[PDB]
């Protein structure tokens, strides 16, 4: 069980890393395209802030997925009778996956 869901964790963290790398590459390409234009300092700061906030939001969503899966891991390992799952989404994920 540890082996199978360790490879499962490898797969989820790998798709998370792939999403992060793809988004980072897209943002880097956009930033380089902007730098090619050599816009004003005000425009440079505006676009840099926009891209930084977009990357922060992407990382926040990735961390949301990661902590969702970490809660899944804790609930499955720390699984015993007489336990409650208030959020039906969590239980649906558990049953559909495991």
């Amino acid at each position: 069980l540890e082996a199978e869901m360790a490879v499962e964790r490898k797969a989820v963290e790998d798709q998370r890393d792939g999403e992060l790398e793809a988004r980072a590459q897209k943002l880097e390409a956009d930033l380089a395209e902007l730098e090619a234009e050599g816009a004003k300092a005000d425009a440079r700061r505006k676009v840099r802030d926009g891209g930084e906030r977009e990357m922060r939001q992407i990382r926040d969503r990735a961390q949301r997925e990661l902590d969702r899966l970490e809660d899944i891991w804790s609930t499955f390992t720390k699984l015993a009778p007489k336990q409650l799952i208030v959020d039906e989404n969590l239980y649906r994920e558990l049953v559909d996956r495991y």
